[PDB]
């Protein structure tokens, strides 16, 4: 008697060469055990043919038939050994076991049998917490754990699945040059940080506390995503971007082929309408790259385009309006920094011994606050700010010393008005001022203004906040808050859940290709001169700048109405469906937002239960306890001390945390990434850098703020250059590949085999489908326009859970994947 198989797998990139001796399965019985306990072992069964039967493949699959000789006495098999002699390393799909089936999900790469220590072993689909593991499995369950953490050390080869922990100690380049040394973040109380992926190349030669470079940063292989279009390789391209375009692009600057700096807003308009003109060599190194070219139109000789960024689609003079400022911090890029202000004058708890006297100069009877009196508009809960001061002070001094940086530290406050829109009334330029100050540059406070010189003032005080924003932005809500306060998750959840283990299954969609683009940002992105120190103001401190930052992160006010509470742009309300009352009624990103997180809640509510009856089934599941205490003490270990992090002794603390990573890694990343070109490819709505501070009256610098006012304005924010790297970079950031999986999605139907589960996933797809009509219903109401249009007519459709492919402002991901 023969059980019928079926292997479908992927070549690398023909099918007989599969067949013969090439690959051998082994089943393994779940029910039936050897005299120590372990599921008894099969013969090695290899390939026999080629099916051609089977209707439904697609995606470069095949099938291959396969017979294995197993009696009902070797019991239910639950697990399979599977050795490639094959020289090349394939991509296993899945095994199916018919006549109820047998479902094996695998989606790994299988390299030359050699190369492995021990033999790949696959299970079944079957769902088990640890006390619920078949016996003749627990073995091999605890056994594939073991092999998945290594032991520590050693150089990461790719074929290694070996998941562990490190310090952001690859950064830096010391061996290149002094000047390109970083402090190691992370393992220290100067330097908080999440850990990272280890890879284990040893030390460079002048610093044994830093990392040597390395041409590949290791990812446990089934990481490394493939993709059957090259366009879908998104992440290769800030490596292809800072190795072969910026050079590219510097040359053509260096021979002086192009203007060094933009003149007027016509020249920025200009890289979407007609182009940019380039030498033929630089178009040439540009035009063959795989992703790179999808980013530019090109006659192929000497023109670039960029797209038309959203922001501008409708008008190209509306980012400007003070109307469209207030609105993106409730429904722009990044929305989530805005806070409630409840008295006046706003504080400081920066140390006036440092930086001088910390005493806001903005007066409230300077406010236009529609006739408000400024008691009322606190007491009615009227007045919001967006603070960078005490964030900023501590490195402005630093960062100004800089060649070509100049920043303040800012504070805008805003006024809601009865309209329920958002009016900036103030910025606050500050800087930091002690005794021995070579700078004579003083702190002041701007107040709109329509015309005059007064109005360029004003102008150029918006750029001052949005170059805080955007760094703050990039840094700490784009880069700390997701990518890197995920992977310690991730390297958890591979090291101590079992992929039979239902928390497992649960939290590893949201991990699609974290760990590979982290790597592949820490290589090319936030390394020393690399993409993010070249095109952002703080240079060479903007990643210790986010280690800092991180001193303040807490995981529990990651959760949405946490986060809320905390900003003072809502209170706690039982009587509300969501539990809190918004302050901003219409606060796009906050009001969808909550949809999506009741969305999660429910699911991760419903699937739970299915797993643990009682408080204590969450005390006794040793995986899940090991998991948690490791993400924990060895992760996020620089916050171990913190009393805020949930125990994981209850059915209540174990949705609470699932919840959070999975709103983490969702619709969190998503509402602050895929806005990034669609709000940034004008650089003028989203300067990435100050240059100069404002100009002293009586010097040409203040003349021609009255007379060339866009001069002045381009003079000041991020020069050209760095402007063509960063536009490039954020237009690959914004695009959904084709092979993206979104939330209500998983990469394979059969992913458990417990129908209840599967029941509880499809109602979460079906309510978020509901979602997304709710939402249309919204961004179609006229009364909702001003927040969640504005003037440049944007419909805010950042938290729409679908999408098609490419640069289209909507759509929620499962995880952090670009
Ligand atoms: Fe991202």
């Amino acid at each position: 008697h023969k059980i019928k198989g079926t292997v479908v797998l992927m070549p690398k990139n023909n099918l007989n060469a599969f067949l013969g001796r090439s690959v051998s399965l082994q089943l393994i019985s779940a029910t039936k055990a050897d005299a120590h306990g372990k599921g008894k072992v099969g013969k090695d069964t290899f390939l026999e043919g080629i099916n051609t039967s089977l209707p439904t493949l697609g995606a470069g699959e095949s099938a291959f038939n396969i017979h294995f000789e197993w009696d009902g006495s070797m019991g239910i098999p639950g697990a399979f050994y599977i050795k490639n002699y094959m020289q090349v390393e394939f991509f296993l799909k899945s095994l199916t076991l018919e006549a109820g089936t047998i479902r094996f999900v695998c989606n790994s790469w299988v390299y030359n049998t050699k190369l492995y220590k021990s033999v790949r072993i696959f299970f079944a689909n079957h769902t088990y917490v640890p006390s619920e593991t078949p016996a003749p499995l627990v073995e091999y369950r605890e056994e594939e754990l073991k092999s998945l953490r290594g032991n520590g050390t050693g150089e990461r080869k790719e074929y290694d699945r070996i998941y562990d922990y490190d310090v952001y100690n690859d950064l830096g380049n010391p061996d290149k040059s002094e000047k390109l040394a970083r402090p190691v973040l992370g393992g220290s109380s100067t330097f908080p940080y999440p850990r990272r992926g280890r890879t284990g190349r040893g030390p460079t030669v002048t610093d044994p506390n830093t990392e040597k470079q390395g041409e590949v940063f290791y990812v446990p292989r089934d990481e490394n995503l493939g993709h059957l279009k090259s366009k879908d390789a998104l992440e290769i391209g800030t490596k292809s971007l800072s190795q072969i375009v910026q050079p590219a692009f510097e040359s053509a600057f260096d021979l002086k082929s192009t203007p060094i700096e933009f003149h007027s807003f016509q020249d920025v308009h200009d890289l979407y309408e007609g182009g940019i003109k380039l030498p033929r060599d630089v178009i040439s190194t540009i035009i063959p790259l795989p992703v790179i070219k999808e980013l530019y139109r090109t006659d192929g000789q000497h023109i670039l385009k960029f797209p038309q960024p959203h922001v501008v689609q409708v008008s190209q003079s509306a980012w400007m309006t003070d109307e469209e400022f207030a609105r993106e911090m409730i429904a722009g890029v990044n929305p989530c920094v805005i806070r409630g202000l409840e008295e006046f004058p706003p504080k400081s708890n920066l140390d006036p011994a440092i930086y001088g006297d910390q005493s806001s100069k903005i007066t409230a009877d300077s406010l236009d606050l529609d006739g408000y009196t400024m008691d009322e508009a606190l007491g009615s809960r009227r007045l919001f700010m967006l603070d960078y001061h005490d964030i900023f002070m501590p490195y402005v001094r630093q960062i100004n010393q800089l060649n070509s940086a100049k920043t303040y530290a800012t504070r805008t406050i805003l006024f809601l008005r009865e309209d329920g829109t958002l009016k900036p009334v103030a910025i606050e330029l500050s800087l930091p001022h002690s005794a021995g100050d070579l700078s004579a540059a003083v702190s002041q406070v701007v107040l709109p203004a329509k015309e005059g010189v007064e109005s360029t003032i004003w102008l150029l005080a918006k750029a001052y906040v949005i170059v805080n924003d955007s760094c703050y932005h990039q840094l700490m809500s784009h880069w700390l808050n997701t990518h890197a306060a995920m992977e310690p998750f991730v390297i958890a959840t591979h090291r101590h859940l079992s992929v039979l283990h239902p928390i497992y299954k649960l939290l590893t969609p949201h991990y699609r290709n974290n760990m590979n683009i982290n790597a592949l940002a820490r290589q090319s992105l936030i390394n020393a001169n690399g993409i993010l120190e070249t095109t952002f103001l703080p240079s060479k401190y903007s990643v210790e700048m986010s280690s800092a930052v991180y001193k303040n992160w807490v995981f529990t006010d990651q959760a949405l109405p946490a986060d809320l509470i905390k900003r003072g742009v809502a209170i706690k309300d039982p009587s509300t469906p969501h539990g809190v009352r918004l302050l901003i009624e219409d606060y796009p990103y906050a009001a969808d937002g909550l949809e999506i997180w009741a969305a999660i809640k429910t699911w991760v509510q419903e699937y739970v239960p299915l797993y643990y009856a009682r408080d204590d089934d969450v005390k006794n599941d040793s995986e899940l306890q090991h998991w948690w205490k490791e993400a924990v003490e060895k992760g996020h270990g620089d916050l171990k001390d913190k009393p805020w992090w949930p125990k994981l002794q209850t059915l209540e603390d174990l949705v609470e945390v699932c919840l959070i990573i999975i709103w983490i890694a969702s619709a969190l990343h998503a509402a602050v990434n895929f806005g990034q070109y669609p709000y940034g490819g004008l650089i003028m709505n989203r300067p990435t850098a100050s240059r100069r501070l404002l100009p002293e009256k009586g010097t040409p610098e203040y003349e021609e703020m009255i007379n060339n006012h866009e001069k002045a304005y381009l003079r000041t924010i991020t020069s050209k250059l760095p402007t063509l790297i960063s536009l490039s970079v954020i237009e690959i950031l914004s695009t959904h590949a084709s092979d993206e999986v979104y939330l209500g999605q998983r990469d394979n139907p059969h992913w458990t085999s417990d129908s209840k589960a599967l029941q509880a996933f499809q109602k979460f797809g079906n309510k978020l489908k509901e979602i997304e009509e709710k939402l249309v219903r919204r961004n179609n109401d006229p009364s909702l326009q001003g927040n969640r249009l504005g003037p440049v007519q944007l419909p805010y459709t950042l938290l729409y859970p679908s999408s098609e492919e490419g640069l289209t402002f909507r759509g929620i991901p499962n995880s952090i994947s670009i």
